[PDB]
């Protein structure tokens, strides 16, 4: 095949760290910086180089609102999901605490959330880190045996970023409901890439960012439920913009570039999506009949476009190096990932693991070309150690 | 020429092209579009590079080491981090912080947020053109005082205030201090190896850069600390966690980069024209200079008209794109040097930028001096100025 054969090296394979910038996105993005485009600072009230750039943030927050089914006044623009993580935890739990001190989140959690709750722990908020089950899914009856009276916040992500375990936030937002507890979603992960609408979900604060999804790094955005109402104290102080949650200067080229991104994703969400999915499982059928090979996730309910995959008996270091021709992950940082250890495997087998994430550039050539040299690449290494043939006895 | 004449270079700038033109290249699948925290591999590695790079021309530009530069989404994240980062660290030492009625909100609403905390904030009044008292800061300051806060240049009326001398203040008595420098970075010449400051604030946007991106410079000797606001994997050594927007670190970077070749030539011709402006209106009767020429930043002028309604004011120059300051409440800054509330409404903040030319200054002065004209010829009130204005406004 002449795509497969002037293949270019490294293949991307790390969608879930960053995405390029969709050139649609990019051109949007370029008429709102230069003295020719509309470079005004949308707080300027008093003329139209600001009313122009008010205009162009009030069309991209329908854009985002429109994406997730929510209305756009419930949007706050932040500077990415690690802030819209902060303002959300830190916001509701500062707001509700004379109500409770206790929250739930998952030990799975991106790091926004959980160094987060780490901080909380600090300022005496107490914090339960509830452990997945092998496959990185919470157990529902765990976590309501860990709901009290005085919980006030559950904080639990729609999909992981290491194994793309997707958690029933539908019937956690339930639980929460019921109880009068808020629900916060961290949706970095899904949105546009699973469907989700609030006027449906019972989830009350949703985190998402601009740079999983096509659009630019550096910008964000955390959705906060007017119906019923919940509130936040602000994080970032200096005139009380968004409504009073997040102060600071609105980055219209930045805003302009998301809201671009979640309207192309609205649009070929659905097609893109299951193309992904074949494209999945076709790189984990091919691997899959490997020996002592494990996919850490779900095959069936999990993301589209993650696959995170064990490798036994082999050196996690050599494995990276052996795989040089794709950008990949391991979710080292050299301590192993802390997810994959949470879903108990020992510090090894968390080690030679490899996140694949796929993308809108991707290839079946790509993934072809991927399962024959995980193949070739995983037979080469385990030639190397004892354990190997101490495996293929006993 | 075009209008409406834009004169709210204070309120944000144009990009420069060649920044936009370096952005461009850290965007796309065919450019640097790679997440730099992406240890492993090739468009994590070149995506690093050019942050590094970024943060080269940052600190050169204020004479400090990269490893000092700390990336925030702009001048009000790093001033929120400065203050209650800043704080939070030195709390056991004291609680007592001193400021100036004049800073900008993001310091101001910052202080009134560790007030509610149980921190104790002074802030201080400024003098009638804006200078702080050294006399009354120095007053201020206890033996458990913290940590100052005073800016550079101010964002309304544009007065500098002597940061090198209330830095020496602070040294002395091992308090930090902290210079929201946001208007004044290549604008005024700031070797932070030099000056005796611990913190300062800057953007991109100033200074045709992107908005959306800033820093914050933490001084490693003698050494500083704070604690991060944001938390997530403990980035920018620990004090400031997130992804690092690569395209708005590199256009910060090549703005920053920019300013150091072009600020001399540039601030020299843009004093001229602030100078041009004054000159043409200062002749109009009862109109009032809010800040100080001497002691004031070359792009900006600040002036009050006497016996005209503000809002009739700014509707009569829309001829041009400028600000008063209102929110209607007047400028809480104006406020602060002692106007009074009319006064205040009718104020008009000109600043100057890249694209300003002499013709556009002549037209604001014509303009300017019609429209004042015209709006005391509405009520008895100016025809009355000569009769004995009765006491007390
Ligand atoms: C990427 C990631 C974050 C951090 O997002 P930024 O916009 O880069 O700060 C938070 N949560 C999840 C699930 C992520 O994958
Ligand atoms: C504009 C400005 C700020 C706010 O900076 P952003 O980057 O827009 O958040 C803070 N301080 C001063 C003096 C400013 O003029």
């Amino acid at each position: 095949y002449g795509v497969y054969r002037a293949m270019k090296l490294p293949i991307y394979l790390d969608y879930s760290a960053t995405t390029p910038v969709d050139p649609r996105v990019a051109e949007k993005m370029m008429q709102f910086m230069t003295m020719d485009g509309t470079f005004g600072n949308p707080a300027s009230r008093s003329h139209r180089f600001g009313w122009q750039a008010e205009e162009a943030v009030d069309i991209a927050r329908n854009q985002i609102a429109d994406l997730v089914g929510a209305d756009p006044r419930e949007i706050v623009f932040t500077s990415g999901a690690t802030e819209s993580d902060n303002l959300a935890i830190k916001g509701a739990a500062n707001f509700y605490q004379k109500k409770g001190k206790h929250i739930i989140t998952s030990k799975t959690e991106h790091k926004a959330v959980l160094d987060t709750c780490r901080q909380l722990e600090r300022e005496g908020f107490e914090v339960t880190y509830l452990a997945p089950q092998r496959n990185g899914i919470i157990d529902l009856k765990e976590l309501e045996a860990a709901m009290r009276d005085d919980t006030i916040l559950v904080s639990i992500m729609h999909v992981n970023n290491e194994i793309g375990v997707v958690q029933d936030i539908a019937a956690i937002g339930e639980m929460c409901r019921a109880r009068g507890i808020i629900y916060h979603v961290d949706a970095t992960q899904s949105v546009g890439k699973l469907p989700i609408d609030l006027s449906q979900l019972k989830v009350d604060l949703m985190s998402f960012s601009g740079h999983k999804i096509y659009g630019p790094k550096g910008i964000g955005a955390l959705y906060v439920r007017r119906k019923p109402r919940v509130r936040i104290e602000a994080q970032m102080h200096g005139g009380g913009h968004e409504r009073g949650m997040r102060s600071g200067t609105l980055p219209v080229h930045q805003i302009v570039g998301m809201g671009e991104a979640y309207r192309i994703a609205k649009e070929e969400m659905a097609t893109e999506m299951e193309r992904l999915r074949g494209l999945r499982n076709r790189l984990w059928n091919g691997i899959k009949d490997i020996e002592e090979v494990y996919l850490n996730g779900d095959l069936e309910h999990g993301a589209p476009n993650i696959l995170n995959v064990s490798f036994n008996y082999v050196e996690g270091e050599s494995l990276i190096m052996a795989l040089k021709d794709l950008a990949v992950s391991s979710g080292s940082a050299l301590e192993p990932s802390y997810v994959l250890r949470a879903l108990g495997l020992n510090d090894e087998l968390a080690h030679s693991s490899i996140r694949f994430s796929l993308g809108r550039f991707t290839t079946e050539e790509e993934i072809d070309y991927t399962i024959e040299l995980v193949r070739k690449s995983i037979g080469r290494l385990r030639d190397l150690s004892p354990l190997w043939e101490m495996y293929k006895q006993g």
